[PDB]
């Protein structure tokens, strides 16, 4: 094997420069159909909304879906229009590229494929809302948002 195995995971918001902040993480959190996915603490009113089924397609890309499966419709990380600072919404699951962060066994940049040359769209957070952050592929080694995937 290689890459992340299929399963149910919690996703904690970190960065490439600080992949392991310590206790007190903010986790991807569903908050209703077609609503923005948020970054919230692992606390009583949210825990059930913080587990995600991650699956790799024959493509090598992954969907991140809310709560296993079996409802009328599968909801997961998605986007209406992919634009800078647009929110990640719980919608028809989109496909993503997961890039393992150097020095870590389990932190990945969640990348949303787009046309644009020399541009990388990555899932980040702005005020506790997950959003698409656009970065130049500049070779700078600059800070990028990333996510620690821990098995549930």
């Amino acid at each position: 094997m290689a890459s992340l195995e299929d399963g149910t995971y919690r996703l904690r918001a970190v960065t490439t420069h600080n992949p392991d902040p310590g206790v007190g993480g903010e986790y991807a959190t569903v908050e209703g159909a077609r609503q923005p996915v948020k970054a919230e603490p692992s606390t009583p009113p949210f825990s059930e909304q913080q587990i995600w089924q991650v699956t790799r397609n024959s493509d090598g890309q992954y969907t991140i879906k809310y709560q296993g499966l079996n409802a009328p419709f599968e909801y997961g990380f998605s986007y209406d229009q992919l634009e800078p600072n647009a929110p990640v919404i719980a919608g028809d699951p989109k496909e993503y590229i997961l890039q393992l962060v150097p020095s870590t066994a389990d932190v990945y940049i969640i990348r949303a494929p787009i046309q644009r040359v020399g541009v990388d769209v990555e899932v980040g957070v702005q005020g506790n809302t997950l959003v698409y952050k656009f970065f130049p592929v500049d070779g700078s080694g600059g800070d990028r948002p990333a996510w620690r995937f821990t098995r549930e």
